């Protein structure tokens, strides 16, 4: 596939240096959903602010481990169904925490806007559509988790 391409050769540089670019995607996400905050909470204590949740090894840890489950998502961007049963495994976590299914789109539009940002001119139209299918595609084995 042209398509896994672009994702393959995008992730690459984004990959080289995964904590700094998921603390771009969180940090958006929670200028976009403050409201997602408390959700990160550790020790008990719930983060006040956004960037004190950048001063949490908890929290950066959560980062980190986001960026692999991605950088698997590209990994397998040829099959997919290869992790299925992981990422729906991964959706009943999510489920079990009380995350809502309505919640993706923010994340995925956080995961969009940190990809630009990283890019600049070299995020194409074809590879903006390429990551939202793949997202798509990811969100849509998570949801399974919301079977039962
Ligand atoms: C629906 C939007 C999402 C919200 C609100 C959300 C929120 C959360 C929260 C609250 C946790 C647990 C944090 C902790 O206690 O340390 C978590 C864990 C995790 N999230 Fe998300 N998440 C979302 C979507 C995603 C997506 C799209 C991915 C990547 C495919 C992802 C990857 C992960 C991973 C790998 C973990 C660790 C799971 C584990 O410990 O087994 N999440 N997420």
């Amino acid at each position: 596939r042209p398509e896994s391409e672009l994702i393959r050769q995008s992730w690459r540089v984004v990959s080289r240096s995964p904590l700094e670019h998921g603390t771009v995607l969180f940090a958006r996400l929670f200028a976009l959903e403050p409201s997602l905050l408390p959700l990160f909470q550790y020790n008990g204590r719930q983060f006040s602010s956004p960037e004190d949740s950048l001063s949490s090894p908890e929290f950066l840890d959560h980062i980190r481990k986001v960026m692999l489950v991605i950088d698997a998502a590209v990994t397998n961007v040829e099959d997919l169904s290869s992790l299925e049963e992981y990422l729906t495994s991964l959706g009943r976590k999510h489920r079990a925490v009380g995350v809502r299914l309505s919640s993706f789109s923010t994340v995925g539009e956080s995961l969009l806007y940190m990809l630009e940002k990283s890019l600049g001119p070299d995020f194409t139209p074809a590879t903006r559509t390429a990551w939202s299918r793949l997202y798509g595609a990811v969100v849509q084995a998570m949801s399974r988790g919301w079977d039962g």
